[PDB]
């Protein structure tokens, strides 16, 4: 003689978070937040990464005689190199632009090294007699590998005329050299003129340089210096020079054969064997959810990065504002298995449990649509890269660290911020639909039955299973059980 | 005898979204976005803007003998470049800091030319014979026409000092250049001095140059370059000039009449002899709505722009919720109903008809049109883009700048997005709310009166007239007097 | 026989902002918005910083003989310069790298002057005869304090070879110059040798430098120029010079002692003895509200900027969707009341009184307190503006770097606005909700014994006390007992 409505419950512990509130209990939920990785290097896709061991790049383009592992490179996905490379340019000195060599590196995938000037064009000069004891080589003076240091010969130094056409389908990279001498007695002994130049032409090219000679500190137990200067040469290009002394040849350079996506990392993880689709300066990832929190700068198909520590979305009602959920019902049913809002029913040939599929799907899909919504609408966020300045550029750097922070922040606000919101609209939309539910039933039995304060009603009238059916379904006749109720209200 | 409660339909078919549903339709909807151009380039408030065909920027300061038709120019609004202009500086070489130059003249609006050193002022070096077959006109060499360069004249070329004092209470802009020869051979013949210089200084500029001489490789069929330089004189300041060789001398100048605000645009559209307000790159726009997604660079008084297709707006109720009426015990409009958002339908025994409920479409009225201007005002302020240019070496901050305006246009994107869900979900429920409580506001004036139906609809147990019925729109229905005659009704 | 239901008032007259609604009186509402200075310099944290009163930076590191105040300094916190510094290069010229140099200076807190290369070092050289009028003293001429200006003695200009090593286990800052002449004459009479050279070389630094000879344009009195350089000397390094005229040699360093923080700041504001938390270039704020108005550029613990005028966040309801109590069903609210924001007010024949309900303005007061805490929590980072300077040829980076800044601006100013003007929609919903809520609990339980009467009260047909009538705000009725006498109460 009695029908009951509720919602259903169980034991789940999750927990979200709402303007009003902290750690409220719901019924179910789902992260949406990475925080794992497996902590090696692993292959992009299938191809191996460059992997520069205690090498610069200034190291590995110029011929380093210590690290010469790298003559021959295969195709690479992204370049890793140490914090602070061991194995650098060993005579001291510069290499003019270095930082932005580096900028054009992170767009090459492949090069190829070519020889464009042997040793046999240099007829009338010494090419044995360039080694030093600052590039040492299995406890042996020596040099750079790419570039020939010329001195005279026969005690005469002509000068040099020389060029080079580009008959090739690429651009090359070409790089030379300059020397400063010491005091005017080793310049003669070295290069017999006591003045002398360098002059360097192409079609966008013009270049002239003098030595400077002078007095300095030692650095690895010299004090002369070299500086080194790079190029990029058009497929139909030449490039002309000449000089009187203190010359550092070009021998070998480099064709640009595949263009493509890469990257320069910092980093000192092992390599490991693996194959993956995003990676990470302390490891790779591999999940489905849109964020993750593990480091800014990644390369590959990955999630979004967000400064945070957890962002759960709720899927559930609250586990166990209209004034349903927590008012005019104490709680929920473990007996409801099935569905979410549902009935229950006291009869002479028994009691069970009953759902209302129709609300309870229509409920499902409602939420289900949001959780989609969020993570479309958040597709387009801020991807950091690196970038690179010397030590006379600090105010560019602070720009630069300062812009790459600032939209950090802002990402991270508004993942927080709708997380928060959308967490309080689900709980009350999962109340609002009970309150509408009591209010179906409550318009049928306008005075058949009464109310009893909770969710239940009491008929007036004796029914069996039949009309139970009648009401859910809303087809409930009030005018056929109209008698047997003004006899009941006596 | 019979009282019912509705709300106004209609034929619509707009549809907007919600963050929970998509493409719910509504009796009605506003459109936020702009999605047309002309096509055309036109005039900014009547002043006509300054066409480089084919000429670029450089070729048009030096006089390049093609670029003739740039020799007098009048007052321009702003300045257009085609992508790569084929017109440029003829003989090899380069401009120095030619990007900060053309970030200076984007703040000018008009320019005169003066002769500054007429050609008289040369009397022992050739002024002629300075022609070259990079630079031809009418098929015969031809130079620079701002420029003078200068030749030996009787196998001497004696020194040269000579200074300008600027009297003119306006800036000026000078121009002047060296040229590095081909080999040695080439440099007696032309200047008849083996080592040369140039020198120039004013209150802030100390300068020395010399020339260098290699081999190169052909542009334009000549090895040789040139290149050239540029300063501000301040009203009363003055310059100085010495040179041994090699040497090409100024012979015009700009003043800086007019200051205010302009741009450089690179396009290919063509002039259109119209007129209007807004400016982009691929047309002109003519609306009055919020935001637009035409191009991001503009200039004048313009909407906000944003990478979207569709913004949509809804200020009327469901067409055929939370508060459970518009589709509840409610179960559609009412096509006949006109007049008001939300009304009564009557039918008690005299007559039949639909009636409007007043002050309450008005306060949803009122609250709907304040909601839509907060929106406007609270997205005044948005990042504009401006256009800048770097040369080849600089790659790190030219990237650096591009990154820069991306994010800010993601991130005014995400807010107008966000805002137009949230406004539509929460209307659809303001709409709702009234109606339920003109429904509850009917029942407690009746009491027991009546009889109510169960779908939005009472009974009347007591006959009542118009007269009556009136008095519950009224709100003034008199309980007391019609109580007992329901009672022997009721039974 | 009568129990009502009511709300508390008050007679407060603040207002506040809605998406829907402005000024909207609300009985309790705060603000957040900090907007008052005291308008002087104070001490940061008991450290007075160091005030450049007419000098430049540049001044005061080349002792100018007019900045003669400030040749030893104590430890200070941030440094003070005016718009534009009177006293700056007496001397006309420049100086290499200046706003790198500024930029090293703002993580400086103490220095030491030393002295390395004394006057003695010079025989062979005249060390007395380098004065000029441009820098004037007590109107005799003088020179900078921290160089010497060397000239030949009897008639010859021996070359030079020096070197000092840094042993003081902190970083050194070393400062020399170069004198460009005006004529070939004038060369020989200071420096007899006329082709002169300046070679400097560190373990990082190799440079080689030549004078230029040419006529210029008068500042101050002199055409002359000077140019001077700068770097940073590491523990356990040398540093030599070598020159045969134009040499400017250094005499004074600068020992690098404490680094931490701090910043360089453009004010002409006066200093007051004081000490603050926060300072502006305007003025020192003294408060704990969250946001403030006064200037971008802020040192110290400060709130944060937003370009707004008004933030006011509500607390209380307002003072005399939305669910249809507190304006509607209910009148007005309750002046007598005051224990509480919701209460029962009571008429029984014994006599009528105000009464309040607890677990209910408990929660509320609890849920509003919340909400303001997790608005400051969600703003705990925000973008900090810091200061930089370009020179006159970095102009397109100058702009850059203005429109970075001022777009952060724009994007937190939209989420602060925002985000109050939807929480203060959502509040006063929240009020509403509450008196409902508790006129649900009341007719619910008095099924039948009562009569409703649709202004927010009840009559009981049926008489009892204060004892029983009152006992319903505990929650506690008993339907049964008086269910036969309310039946039997019937006409
Ligand atoms: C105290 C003293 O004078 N000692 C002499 C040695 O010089 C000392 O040791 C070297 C390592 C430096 O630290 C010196 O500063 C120091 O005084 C001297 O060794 C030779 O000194 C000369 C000085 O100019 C020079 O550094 C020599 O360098 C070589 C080298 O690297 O070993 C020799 C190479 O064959 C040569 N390569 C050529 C010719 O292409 C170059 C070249 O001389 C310079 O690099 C040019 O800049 O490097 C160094 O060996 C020793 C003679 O063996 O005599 C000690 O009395
Ligand atoms: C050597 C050969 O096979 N051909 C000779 C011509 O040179 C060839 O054609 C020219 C266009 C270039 O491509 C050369 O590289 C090529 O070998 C030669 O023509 C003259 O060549 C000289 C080379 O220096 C020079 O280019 C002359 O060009 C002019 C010019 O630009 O038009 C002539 C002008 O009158 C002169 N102007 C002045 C102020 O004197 C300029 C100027 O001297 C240079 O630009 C300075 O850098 O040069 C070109 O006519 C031909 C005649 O000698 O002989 C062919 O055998
Ligand atoms: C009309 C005329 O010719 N007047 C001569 C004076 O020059 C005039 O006034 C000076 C201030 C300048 O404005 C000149 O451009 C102007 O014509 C001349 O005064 C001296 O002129 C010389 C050369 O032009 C030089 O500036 C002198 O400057 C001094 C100074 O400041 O007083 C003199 C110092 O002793 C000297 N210091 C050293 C270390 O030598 C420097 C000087 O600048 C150095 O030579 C470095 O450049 O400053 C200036 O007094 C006057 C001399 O008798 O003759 C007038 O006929
Ligand atoms: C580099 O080699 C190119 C390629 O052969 C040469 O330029 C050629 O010049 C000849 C002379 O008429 C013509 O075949 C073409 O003008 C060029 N060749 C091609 C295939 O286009 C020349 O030797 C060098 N070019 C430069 C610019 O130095
Ligand atoms: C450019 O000429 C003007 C006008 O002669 C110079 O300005 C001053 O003019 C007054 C007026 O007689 C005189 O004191 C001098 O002729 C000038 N004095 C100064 C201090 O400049 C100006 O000198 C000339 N420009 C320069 C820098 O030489
Ligand atoms: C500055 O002087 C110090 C102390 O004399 C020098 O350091 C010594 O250098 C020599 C030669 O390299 C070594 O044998 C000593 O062991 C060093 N002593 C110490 C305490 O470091 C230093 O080299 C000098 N500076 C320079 C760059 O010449
Ligand atoms: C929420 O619950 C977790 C789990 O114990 C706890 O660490 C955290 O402090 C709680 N937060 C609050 C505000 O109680
Ligand atoms: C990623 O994780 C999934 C789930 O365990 C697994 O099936 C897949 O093999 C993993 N891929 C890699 C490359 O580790
Ligand atoms: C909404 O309507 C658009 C346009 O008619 C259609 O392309 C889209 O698939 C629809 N979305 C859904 C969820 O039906
Ligand atoms: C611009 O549009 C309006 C209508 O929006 C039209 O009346 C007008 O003629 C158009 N042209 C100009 C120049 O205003
Ligand atoms: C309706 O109410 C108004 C009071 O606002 C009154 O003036 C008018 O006479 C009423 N109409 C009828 C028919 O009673
Ligand atoms: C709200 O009231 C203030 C106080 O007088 C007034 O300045 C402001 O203009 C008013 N705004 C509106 C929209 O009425
Ligand atoms: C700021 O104001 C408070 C409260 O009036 C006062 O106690 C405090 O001393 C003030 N701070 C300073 C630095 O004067």
């Amino acid at each position: 003689d009695q029908i009951c409505i509720g919602y259903h419950a169980n034991n789940s512990t999750e927990q979200v978070d709402t303007i009003m509130e902290k750690n409220v209990t719901v019924t179910h939920a789902q992260d949406i937040l990475e925080k794992t990785h497996n902590g090696k290097l692993c292959d992009l896709n299938g191809v191996k990464p460059l992997i520069l061991k205690d090498c610069s790049v200034a190291g590995w383009l110029l011929g380093n005689p210590m690290c010469d592992e790298f003559i021959r490179v295969p195709e690479w996905s992204y370049i890793v190199e140490r914090a602070n490379p061991a194995n650098d340019l060993c005579y001291p000195g510069s290499l003019n632009d270095y930082e932005e060599l580096k900028h054009l590196l992170s767009r090459i995938n492949h090069f190829e090294k070519i020889l464009i000037i042997p040793k046999s064009s240099w007829p009338n000069h010494e090419t044995s007699l360039g080694v030093s004891a600052a590039c040492p080589y299995q406890g042996a003076p020596s040099f750079f590998r790419n570039v020939v240091w010329l001195i005279k010969k026969n005690d005469a130094y002509p000068t040099i005329k020389i060029s080079y056409n580009n008959t090739n389908r690429e651009d090359l990279l070409i790089l030379w050299g300059i020397h400063h001498s010491n005091n005017a007695e080793e310049q003669t002994n070295l290069y017999k003129n006591p003045t002398t130049y360098i002059s360097v032409g192409t079609s966008t090219l013009n270049q002239r340089l003098v030595p400077k000679i002078a007095t300095r500190s030692q650095v690895n137990g010299q004090r002369g210096r070299m500086d080194f200067f790079w190029t990029i040469l058009k497929p139909d290009d030449a490039i002309h020079f000449e000089s009187n002394g203190n010359f550092i040849a070009p021998e070998y350079a480099y064709k640009i054969v595949k263009k493509g996506d890469s990257t320069i990392m910092k980093s000192g993880v092992e390599y490991g064997h693996c194959n993956t689709k995003c990676q990470t300066p302390v490891g790779a990832i591999n999940s489905s959810m849109p964020f993750h929190n593990i480091h800014p700068l990644t390369i590959g198909e990955c999630p979004k990065y967000v400064k945070s520590n957890k962002l759960v979305l709720a899927t559930g009602l609250r586990n166990s504002l209209f004034g349903a959920i927590a008012g005019f019902i104490e709680g929920g049913w473990q007996g409801m298995v099935d569905g979410w809002y549902g009935y229950h029913h006291s009869n002479e040939q028994g009691s069970g449990y009953a759902a209302d599929k129709e609300s309870t799907q229509k409920a499902i899909d409602g939420v289900t649509n949001k959780v989609n919504s969020i993570i479309d609408k958040m597709n387009t966020q801020f991807e950091a890269v690196g970038r690179e300045f010397n030590n006379l550029e600090r105010r560019i750097e602070n720009l630069n660290k300062k812009m790459e922070d600032g939209f950090l922040d802002v990402w991270t606000y508004n993942a927080e911020l709708l997380v928060l919101m959308e967490n309080e609209r689900t709980l009350d939309f999962h109340d609002s639909n009970v309150k509408n539910l009591y209010d179906k039933v409550r318009l049928q039995l306008r005075d058949n039955a009464k109310e009893l304060g909770n969710g239940c009603f009491e008929f007036y009238h004796k029914c069996d299973n039949e009309c139970m059916e009648s009401v859910r379904n809303g087809t409930y006749d009030y005018p056929q059980y109209s008698e047997e109720a003004r006899l009941k209200r006596e």
